[PDB]
């Protein structure tokens, strides 16, 4: 919606409020069909130039057939170590593992007779939209076998071959994409189920009708967040499950946390403290409690809304954001890192930017018309985004976000300057408020009695 | 084979046993080559149809080999800072650079005459195995230079046109490849050798039968474990290397180690002390010592298979699977890392889950049809996968492996127990056993005394 | 140009010196056109085969006109939550916004009217370069259209499929590229742009002859370091900026730190302490000051010359470059992190190989048909390349760079022997070498009193 920010001077932070969640607390596995012919290369004294490219495209077909039989037996045996990667497709490996039954193939065999798409109930109790989106089963039985299966193989045509060339590139681009990821594909491309498929089975899954808008005007997002696993080809049928991301968590408050080096500014530059707040990232509300995504990179910015997956997620108190309004209070143990690191940066964030100058380091803000217009001191200072597109800090140059947004500079005294230099906790890699006065109340003690 | 896990209590890590190394210690290199044809663009009236489509390939085929040619002198040019990436391609290197004297080229022309592939001896003692997969330069000069250099040009043929699109479309694509990645491609594509080219090309490798079947099984992984470094393209001749794996080390007892933070549960959350194993991955008996792959993202598991690269590994002692029975062994000194982050965490293994519950974390294992069967408590505990399906921690969902299996609770008193809170390192990044024994060890010695 | 290695034994460290500098300080924005025809698909009996092939086109050329409609709305509102991602585009961003304008679509169509390429001054005062790569419109309306819009769709040419098949292909790959990729790509394809074109885009950029041949002969870099952002789709223009780098610091001297764990050599493996100099990477001389790039992985190296990205740097004092010569000099604090890690591991430099061992590891540099050459001892040493190809540690074996250049060992006391086992504060994360004599004197001034 609308975007605010508020810099923290105190402890050398921003966040970035008003926006909006998605987060992936659920998976749709469909299981996409691709109805197949198994030909055996009959002896042809072919002399007619049509008839070799058609036995040189049959030769392509069957050269794919036979790798992704390969592949079958290595999807459900690649994997097994556990981790991140095999927890994210178990849905769909235990859809692959259900095809795998001697009735089960047959099951949607018979259900995509009369149509296209249609529901099938697997034996695992799980309700499956199916698809069937290339029948190279009838175009090869009905075109190109009677034309190859007689005593003559010169009859022919030249659309033929460039009609089975056409349809048969998805099938080879499908066992490519599979051959190179051993059956497991993330983002799912085109090739592995088009924009109109992947629309037209948005629109038919069990799901609310604002989620099926939600997936429809992103779908980009959807294709990146979703998983492609190969199950089986058997019985004239080749099939593979797509994994769509279901969004549980829906329009809850985010906010981006931005963090920089918090350092004195002394003239001796080596009785300089400094510290930084950790666990930078994104944070929503979820479920009375908060999600937290070490890894920005696994969330996706779409027009304010954030689309992440839980599984790259921590679940925090509700506190946590106390330590944006006071990182002293005793409610969440804010936690910081600290270090003697005086070296210059910035960071771009969604309205302004952070900037941590130290030493001789020459740090501004720009305007391409109308020049240098704030020069950054010693310390952690803030710009906003407004009259400003340049922030050069040393001999690197960052460009600010010409988003709209209101953006608050919190004056006040940085937090770094309570600390007594002689008995702070210099090198600390992942430590605490509460922990670091622990720290400093332990050396003061022996100290004050001696 | 057989897999099996113990979880062990007393560390908050579990081992998973049972599965056979597959270290590549080796490289084998193979020149793949492509019969090319030199062409001028002959002046001619084209007002043939089949002409300008002719005229359009043979542009893009020219473009191509253009490309190449600069590619071939920045292949050897490029890296030379040395690092992981140079010292794995510097077999092939080798061979390239070979390849640059002048009677190299012609002797693997010469090989290639009557047959397909052969095996050259090259001027500095390698043997390789040449491949020519595909001949361009035999096609351009019997079937387009008759039809097109006479003085009349509208002489042409609609199926010449569609096989010269299908042939030239594989240097094409080697082309897209080597271009934006400067010559070193990983995985090697399909374009870049077949599927039937690299197992005609296993079969013939100076290997046993034995690594034949394996690598035949394995394409995948293989695939993904080689290089395919640009050579040169002179004398009519495009040749690049193929770097294929050597599995030295095969069948060799490995085992997966998993550590999740041990913490204490007092009631107060600033008074708890934390410690986690380090050193989490792949292990593998190896020539009386042990690999051990920090990153486990580049070992590939296959059936109960370790396919790793030794390059990604350090070899320790085979003392070091003592700190998975006994962390306090003065034989090797376990290591460990200390915090204060009582924050929630799952793990999921081989044939179960590690859980860390913290803090008011809802922390259960569901069955999918039956429900909740168990509530972890505070502390660092284990569910084996039989029954269970799903692993709750907080707002997150983690799928359990439905692999068969053995699994071991070893029961046992959490070690973190065993350190007086007001002496503990709390914040040590990677320490050890001694190590924080150690320090103990010194701040008991000042409050003893005075 | 020529390189030289220097390895200092104090610090167990290497500097490869002899490079060039090529860092991206600009960035040049260019529209790349691609001239759309709109159409309906209009009701025709259609039964000649060849109707057939052209309906099945025009599907695909339709589908991707519409999903680049959806992906016009995403571009501008992808992103925003700031950061490195949105800083490098926002030269590109800028051009897109400005071509939202109802006047600025018409002025580049009026622009390349007569000519592919022209020069058009947005509204926002940037100078564009304008390319118009395709012209899909023109080809639909002069043959599919006439052929189509009669009454009788049965009239039909076989070429004029297969060029239409030629010319669409491009227009679905960037479709299909931009799909994935939510509208930014990096590297940029030959889809996106070709190398003639981009060549042809590099002699008419505003730059120095100098630049055109830098960016001429080092166009697999310039590729990668670009970016392609989709802007628009209207007005039957499809519009597209190429982001091209500008290199504004050129042909001053680079030089790459390589470190590696120093140790000392007990026979008590207990008793060991070690010191590791941070801030490995690129060095080049800039303004005045240094610009340090800590990911080795975001520079490239092509014949000597290195080609960074100023967004990946952090600007150093020039006195940076003492801890290379005096690692106690009091101008610049030089940076180290301890542990007691004795795990044996190698460096592969630009003429050599640091190696770090310790334990019962074997340590051999060997040549291939003489043998091993060279056995390191406990510690940090190194071996030159000459006459050297193998580097053994432990389980694992390394390659050596076969460059040309001279090496010099600079031979001097292991400053870990300088330093008192009881009183060294052995898990520094990130300290310094006055942080570790700071906390040295804060220890041996308890003892010495009491």
């Amino acid at each position: 919606q609308n975007i605010t920010e508020e810099f923290y001077q105190s402890t050398c932070s921003a966040v970035s409020k008003g926006y909006l969640s998605a987060l992936r607390t659920g998976w749709y596995t469909s299981v996409i069909t691709i109805e197949l012919s198994n030909i055996k290369e009959n002896k042809c004294n072919g002399t007619d130039a049509k008839v070799k490219l058609i036995k040189q495209e049959l030769d392509k077909y069957k050269n794919a057939v036979t790798e992704l039989q390969l592949l079958m037996q290595s999807t459900p045996a690649t994997g097994g170590s556990g981790g991140s990667g095999g927890s994210a497709i178990a849905s769909g490996v235990a859809v692959c593992k259900v095809l795998h039954l001697e009735g089960e193939v047959n099951k949607i065999k018979s259900a995509l007779l009369s149509t296209n798409k249609a529901v099938v109930s697997l034996s695992n109790g799980v309700s499956v939209l199916t698809f069937k989106v290339l029948d190279l089963k009838n175009y090869i039985d009905k075109q190109l076998l009677p034309i190859l299966n007689k005593q003559s193989c010169s009859i022919s045509n030249i659309e033929t071959v460039i009609e089975f060339q056409q349809k048969n590139n998805r099938l080879l681009e499908i066992t490519r994409e599979f051959s190179v990821n051993a059956g497991v594909t993330t983002p799912v491309s085109t090739y592995m189920l088009t924009n109109s498929e992947l629309l037209s089975l948005i629109n038919d899954m069990p799901i609310t009708n604002d989620q099926k808008k939600l997936m429809s005007n992103n779908v980009q997002i959807v294709r990146q967040q979703s998983y492609s696993i190969m199950c089986i080809i058997k019985e004239e049928v080749l099939a593979y499950v797509v994994q769509l991301p279901l969004y549980g968590v829906i329009d809850t408050p985010c906010w981006k946390l931005h963090t920089s080096p918090l350092c004195t500014t002394n003239t001796k530059e080596g009785s300089n403290i400094c510290l930084t707040r950790t666990d930078r990232g994104w944070y929503c509300d979820n479920a009375g409690s908060v999600s937290f995504f070490p890894q920005a990179e696994t969330c996706k910015v779409q027009s304010n809304r954030v689309f992440c997956d839980t599984m790259n997620s921590r679940t925090l108190p509700s506190e946590v954001n106390l330590c944006n309004v006071d990182i002293f209070n005793p409610k969440y143990d804010c936690k910081i890192m600290t270090s003697k690191t005086d070296v210059s940066s910035s960071v771009i964030t969604s309205l302004g930017a952070i900037v941590s100058c130290y030493g001789k380091t020459k740090c501004t803000a720009s305007n391409k018309n109308r020049g240098i217009i704030k020069t950054f001191s010693n310390g952690c200072d803030y710009v906003s985004n407004k009259g400003v597109d340049t922030v050069s800090v040393g001999n690197t140059l960052y460009y600010v976000n010409k988003q709209e947004g209101k953006s608050l500079y919190v004056k006040g005294e940085p937090i770094i300057n309570f600390y007594d230099p002689l008995v702070f906790p210099s090198d600390e890699f992942d430590a605490s408020i509460s922990q670091v006065n622990e720290k400093i109340n332990q050396s003061l003690a022996f100290i004050r009695k001696s």
